[PDB]
């Protein structure tokens, strides 16, 4: 009934696009903001595939009935390749064209990575979308190290690509995307597109990015890198990221979105709000009866003060840690749903100037 | 077959104790440490630990009640402890009424409203299927007057007897359960003896040391354990809550403590900090980037035979959460180590020389 990959974009207004991505596990609403799964609203969650390499192994989540009853997700699940912890652990590893070897560990076990075990551990993770196996090219790199990172990745991709097709099953029932990499600079950007797109793939990520260059170094790679893309595929930006890092992005052809920073500011004390991020522990907030945003319509916000989390988070409480956090995640599938909405509407750009003056006006 | 409970004191040196606890869900090694349980051999802890007033909020008692209480929850059949909210009276007392009848939460967003006493607390205990109950007490600020400790430690003794009764209320709870009386008082010695004295009046299976791990300090909690484990009953397990730093735990079993419990072990985990026995590292420093060892050369944990600290170090570095997640299970599993140790140097008659030699190795910091 449901195909295996279908992406439809139901409106536009300049660069930014909202629409639907259709798979046999559900419908992704376009742009998406995806969180990290975690073992047993949003429409995909992802898996940490490195982690689930070591813990506790691609195998036995297999045996175990896949990613999706690991983690009691019946929806698309999203798994990255390994690429970003061949950079983010690149000490470890010993680097060739044939893939990444880790450090032997201390009994004996040894994990390698390469074009073709990548696919293989996604695929026994039972994941939906499936990432080429690339190289997260370093910050700052220069022409010729980003050249030959960003060469090598495409040679990685096209194998990527022939060992997703040599598993009917996963061929039949997934879908796979390429990474452009290239660094900061065009003419390798659009080299890798290029190479994507002789390729071919299901959907399209810019990888590279979000590794310290700084939102404007970012808004000014995105502005050349995704009309390089093919335009009626899906458009992921890895990594990304703050709540106007994702505005932006959507303003410049962005559908796809994921990040560490939902759970990572709330267990660091950080909540964030329409008028900006807050640190709860401020003094501020000891005595503030309001909830962490006004607006927000998760649990957390229809149940808990600013006051009593700040006092949960003095008194060593975990669970005012948890509260911020579960707030965090909603509060990103918030945001996604009005720019969502406001580009359905013809005002998205009237939306990103409103969600601006709001959130750097910081009248929290 | 099993007793509800009974303590036994196998071996002794000087104030320290080595024995066990048996319970009808089982034995518990004493001295102890008692982990943070959470939702479902030789690191291996007898007892976990459930935190009353984060499981009364989430997901509530009842609920957890309904489900099968905490040994379903956290699908752990052994004994299971239980606090009983008196430091959350202290830790979150601004958002709190207190009065003699017990101490009411500020209302919700949502019109809920939270009430702690000790008839509520003993009552939650028991729908959390505990097996050891502590007394609804209040952990007294450091620092504080003798005055206020005074009026404290006192209204901690009147909430002491509720809590007894209020555990004898109930049959099912009385004929399988125990109750542990908290001490109170503060540093000031009279009013430890007080609380002391209060509490054998009433009877319990255990008696804690309570009010202390609040900033005082080392020297001074050691100052206070002088004076006060002697004031509880010597037939009975004496619980040191908060309690703490390896070395913290060394000098309390010096002073007559059977039972630990603290947050440590996870909260260090999460913030780059392993225990060894050459003292606390910090992973996160450079000199670990290659270092091919484990967290600790003598470790028998689970992380310390497949992970180096180079590896973790790096995973840190990386933002990977698995190393947090391996540096706080070496933790729990060190502590267990050194509990064992402990026991085992007890029963041989040579903790005074096995403390002696773990200073010395873990202050030196030769890691
Ligand atoms: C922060 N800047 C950031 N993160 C990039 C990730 C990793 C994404 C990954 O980031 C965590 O892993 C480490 C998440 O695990 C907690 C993963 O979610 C499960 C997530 O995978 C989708 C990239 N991954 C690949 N394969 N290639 C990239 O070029 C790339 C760029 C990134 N920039
Ligand atoms: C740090 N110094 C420290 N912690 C004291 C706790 C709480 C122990 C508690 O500490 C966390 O709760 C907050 C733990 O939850 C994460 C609980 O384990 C589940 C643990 O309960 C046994 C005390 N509890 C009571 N009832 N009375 C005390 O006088 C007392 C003294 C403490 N000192
Ligand atoms: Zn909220
Ligand atoms: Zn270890």
């Amino acid at each position: 009934d449901r195909p295996r990959f279908s992406f439809s974009i139901a409106a536009r207004e300049g660069k930014a696009r909202t629409g639907t991505i259709e798979m046999k596990r559900g419908v992704i609403r376009t742009p998406a903001f995806m969180p990290v799964g975690t073992a047993a609203g949003a429409d995909i969650i992802l898996g940490n595939t490195y982690h689930l390499m070591l813990r506790p192994g691609a195998e036995r989540i297999a045996k175990l009935g896949g990613l999706h009853s690991f983690m009691g997700w019946d929806r698309p699940i999203l798994t990255d390749s390994g690429g970003y912890q061949v950079m983010s652990l690149s000490s470890l590893t010993k680097q060739s064209e044939e893939g990444v070897t880790f450090k032997s560990h201390l009994d004996g076990s040894r994990h390698m990575l390469s074009p073709e075990r990548s696919i293989e551990i996604q695929h026994l993770l039972g994941s939906d979308i499936v990432m080429a196996f690339d190289e997260c090219t370093p910050y700052p790199a220069t022409p010729s190290r980003a050249a030959s990172s960003m060469e090598r990745s495409m040679r990685w991709a096209k194998r990527s690509r022939d060992a997703f097709d040599s598993r009917k099953e996963q061929a039949e029932n997934a879908a796979l995307f390429g990474i452009q990499q290239g660094s900061v600079f065009e003419n390798l950007r659009q080299q890798s597109a290029d190479a994507l797109a002789e390729i071919g793939f299901d959907g399209y990520a810019v990888g590279g990015l979000a590794v310290g260059e700084g939102q404007d170094e970012m808004f000014r790679v995105l502005d050349f890198s995704v009309p390089m893309l093919p335009d009626d595929k899906p458009h992921y930006l890895m990594g990304v990221g703050k709540p106007d890092d994702i505005v932006g992005a959507v303003e410049r052809g962005i559908d796809m979105f994921d990040c560490v920073l939902p759970t990572r500011s709330g267990r660091n004390g950080q909540a964030f709000t329409w008028d900006g991020p807050i640190n709860i522990r401020n003094a501020r907030f000891s005595e503030d009866l309001k909830p962490l945003d006004s607006e927000c319509h998760c649990a957390v916000c229809q149940k808990w003060s600013r006051a009593y989390i700040h006092h949960l988070i003095r008194a060593g409480e975990i669970l005012g840690a948890m509260l911020m956090t579960e707030h965090n995640i909603a509060f990103y599938q918030q945001l996604m749903q009005k720019i969502r909405d406001s580009i359905s509407e013809g005002r998205f750009s009237q939306f990103a100037q409103d969600f601006r003056a709001r959130y750097f006006a910081r009248n929290s």
